[PDB]
């Protein structure tokens, strides 16, 4: 997260870290057996780490659980990043408590100007590299689709929205990939892509989760 703040330990209790020997992507817990993250975070051999704040120190509230199956969206296009969403089922159900909680799926899409919270353990510098050990948070608005498509001509589909700041300096970044964008208590977005991080006139692009609720609900029920 570039230009955000330290969240505070376990204040985003639905945030998941995907680990394959190291942290490489974020995710969101949507019920005790299922996680949603981005398709561009697919790997074989994922362990889902719940209850995390410092990902380098075991602090007492973590649950480490291996994925039993991963389902990448049937129409994910890795070149356009269109339909960038994947479901991960846990080998055993997480124990929900104050520090491990699920987030609700949206009943409708959010409008431009709604304020959201984005969170992740990804890169914190726009020019350079510095990876945090504790969860970073950023408050950011959904932007008009006009300013989203003018920043990226011909690349935005109906399954994508922009959120952030056109002046730059505040954005999600690699390492935040697959993580939550929550607006009004609902999971509205997944950290998907952008041009670098926190560059002027190049906002973050996010998977528009409200287009996918039927596929999510039908797939978790049959798996
Ligand atoms: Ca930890």
């Amino acid at each position: 997260i570039v230009g955000g703040y330290t969240c505070g330990a376990n204040t985003v209790p639905y945030q998941v870290s995907l680990n394959s020997g190291y942290h490489f992507c974020g995710g969101s817990l949507i019920n005790s057996q299922w996680v949603v993250s981005a398709a561009h975070c697919y790997k074989s051999g994922i362990q889902v780490r719940l209850g995390e704040d410092n990902i380098n120190v075991v602090e007492g509230n973590e649950q480490f659980i291996s994925a039993s199956k991963s389902i990448v969206h049937p129409s994910y296009n890795s070149n356009t990043l269109n339909n960038d969403i994947m479901l991960i089922k846990l080998k055993s159900a997480a124990s929900l408590n104050s520090r491990v909680a699920s987030i609700s799926l949206p009943t409708s899409c959010a409008s431009a100007g709604t304020q959201c919270l984005i969170s992740g353990w990804g890169n914190t510098k726009s020019s350079g590299t510095s990876y945090p050990d504790v969860l970073k948070c950023l408050k950011a608005p959904i932007l008009s689709d006009s300013s989203c498509k003018s920043a990226y001509p011909g690349q935005i589909t109906s399954n994508m929205f922009c959120a952030g700041y056109l002046e730059g300096g505040k954005d999600s970044c690699q390492g935040d990939s697959g993580g939550p964008v929550v607006c009004s208590g609902k999971l509205q977005g997944i950290v998907s892509w952008g041009s670098g991080c926190a560059q002027k006139n190049k906002p973050g692009v996010y998977t528009k989760v409200c287009n996918y609720v039927s596929w999510i609900k039908q797939t978790i029920a049959s798996n």
